[PDB]
RNA sequence: GCGGUAGCUCAGCCUGGGAGAGCACCGGACUGAAGAUCCGGGUGUCGGGGGUUCAAAUCCCCCCCGC
């Protein structure tokens, strides 16, 4: 808690110079004068070693807001140790709280609403188990409710996390399988949950993509989806209620395929069977098994009498050791 | 009348002086269950131009783009 005093005329290049050596307080604010201007400071024995005058005086506390925090900022360091990655979808913000701190739980909500004010619903987060993989979720404050609608890549996506699957994360893979597709081609999305997919690649695309799904609150909130974007999409959805091994066979072929196959789930032949151009085939791998993965996959292609060049990549650390990796197959 | 800040979603602007958050993305680590977890990295024309000022993401003017 000091300052520096410096000439009005050269109160930019002492800014710039405190900047540089790295000694400026953000936390404090600072106070100015007709005649000079005071910066608060970190060190004074380096602003005196620079030359300056140093001055003590009471400079304004910032507001908290203007203060740069992060989530480790404002939580003891044991509790944070036990954290816990936050992430926000919509109204929701979902957080793995350990089961040893769960009375800093009450801390631990303060600070996430001191991070995001703008979030009504703080909840635990479990595994994701059962067949429409629905992860356990339970609410630690707020409103007693699970459904939100969350932006994505420009795309409004409603979810109730208590019914459907939804990751946030997989934005990213979302964006890249957009930025491969090509306008004007024909695209199957077997297990499209609330349209994620569809909605990205529709998004910033003018294509025709068909999206089968099993779990009817999810094509209801799919529905909800697409109405919700229907004058942001470049292209065209269409939603399946149906389950994927006996819906697919009835269905005419693609240009590409991408399916997110669950977890367990071997989807591998007939995905692979109802694409003639492209494949992105998601599955789940131990690093060591990856490259036989692969072959895997070059021989299901031969087994179908077709040309491909195959390479899989990761996509996401599933647990140790094993990636959520993708398969693109390009067919010839 | 509002909104445009990192790849996405957003704080910061009232009342001028640190380019920030979470996630994504890149690199590395981790044996049974895990759509995980750990460590390192900011990747930025704050839509653009002008003005006031010692100094503009912040205040004023104009232009562009979407409700
Ligand atoms: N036999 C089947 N037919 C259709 N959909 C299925 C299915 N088995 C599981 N599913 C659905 O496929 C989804 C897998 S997870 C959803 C992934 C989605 N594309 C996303 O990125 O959010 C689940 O919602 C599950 O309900």
């Amino acid at each position: 808690m000091s300052g520096v005093k410096v000439r009005r005329e050269d109160a930019k290049k002492v800014l710039e110079l405190l900047k540089s050596v790295g000694i400026l307080d953000g936390k404090r604010k600072a106070i100015r004068d007709e005649k000079y201007v005071i910066f608060p400071v970190t060190d004074t024995n380096i602003a005196k070693s620079l030359g300056l005058e140093v001055v003590d005086v009471e400079l304004p506390m910032r507001p908290e807001r203007q203060i740069y925090k992060n989530l480790e900022d404002l939580l003891p360091r044991e509790i944070f140790k036990k954290l816990g990655r936050l992430d926000i979808v919509g109204d929701i913000a979902i957080v793995s709280i350990p089961d040893e701190i769960l009375s800093e739980r009450e801390v631990i909500v303060s600070a996430i609403r001191k991070l995001y004010p703008k979030v009504k619903v703080i909840a635990r987060r479990g595994f994701h188990s059962g067949l429409y993989r629905i992860r356990e979720l339970e609410v630690i404050w707020g409103e007693n409710r699970l459904h939100t609608i969350h932006k994505e890549n420009g795309v409004l996506i409603k979810v109730d996390l208590s019914k459907v699957f939804f990751n946030p994360r997989m934005k990213g893979e979302r964006y890249r399988i957009a930025q491969l597709v090509n306008d004007g081609e024909r695209i199957l999305v077997p297990f499209a949950g609330v349209i994620p997919y569809p909605l990205v690649i529709a998004r910033f695309k003018n294509v025709e993509v068909y999206a089968v799904e099993i779990n009817e609150f999810a094509v209801k909130l799919a529905e909800e989806n697409l109405e919700l974007n229907r004058d942001r999409l470049k292209g065209k959805i269409k939603i399946i209620h149906g389950d994927v091994f006996e819906v697919l066979p009835n269905l005419p072929n693609f240009d590409r395929v991408v399916s997110p196959t669950p977890k367990g789930v071997d989807a591998l032949s007939l995905t692979l069977s109802k694409a003639e151009k492209f494949l992105h085939y998601y599955d789940f791998v131990h690093e060591s098994e990856i490259e036989r993965f692969r072959e895997r996959v070059l021989e299901e292609c031969r087994r179908q009498g077709k040309e491909c060049r195959v390479s899989v990549r990761k996509v996401s650390d599933y647990k140790p050791h094993v990636y959520k990796v993708c398969a693109d197959v390009e067919i010839l």
